[PDB]
């Protein structure tokens, strides 16, 4: 119970691939968030790591850039708002960095 303290909901997350090993992270901000948003912290590792990168973000950070992701390994990404009663729900999104090709240079 503790009067309530549940939290905000969690937050849309939008994960694109756009340069070579690069992921771009797109969120924004809840709606059934009890109060106005101060922070919110991201959370994204490894499929096989049990330790997550813990991150701070402003009410401002919308986005992020990340750039020498692992190809040919799939990631899980993981974002959650903060109120002024602190950390709420947690989305999660699942992506897969695209492998090399080497493909045929023939000309």
């Amino acid at each position: 119970g503790s009067s309530g303290s549940s939290g905000p909901g969690r937050p849309t997350m939008m994960i694109s691939t756009t340069a070579m090993n690069t992921a771009l992270l797109q969120w924004h901000p809840p709606k059934e968030l009890p109060g106005e948003l101060l922070g919110y912290r991201l959370q994204y590792c490894r499929a096989d790591e049990a330790r997550p990168n813990t991150i701070d973000f402003g009410k401002d950070d919308q986005h992020f850039t990340v750039t020498g992701l692992h190809k040919g390994t799939t990631y899980i990404f993981r974002l959650a708002a903060k109120n002024r009663a602190g950390l709420g729900e947690e989305f999660e999104k699942e992506i897969r960095t695209p492998e090399d090709l080497s493909g045929p240079s023939s000309g």
